[PDB]
């Protein structure tokens, strides 16, 4: 799907001379480094919700209310 081209194009994603590159007064690897960042923003954020979402799966708490209000503001 159109999620899963976007992952792959940034796993794949993710050399002195071709750092030297100078783009609008700044690094052309330090511009690309932060495009990519903001690019994979949104699935690091999805791998971190579902990371927190299974240890707290496997955690002691069992407060239904608790639970459901994690779920709904995930």
């Amino acid at each position: 799907t159109l999620a899963l081209i976007e992952s792959a194009f940034f796993v794949v994603i993710l050399i002195n001379v071709l750092k030297h590159h100078t783009f609008w007064g700044l690094e052309v690897w330090k511009w690309c480094v932060l495009v990519m960042v903001i690019f994979s923003g949104m699935l690091v954020t999805n791998w971190f919700m579902r990371l927190i979402v299974f240890l707290i799966e496997t955690n002691f708490l069992l407060r239904r209310k608790v639970l459901y209000f994690v779920h709904g503001l995930k």
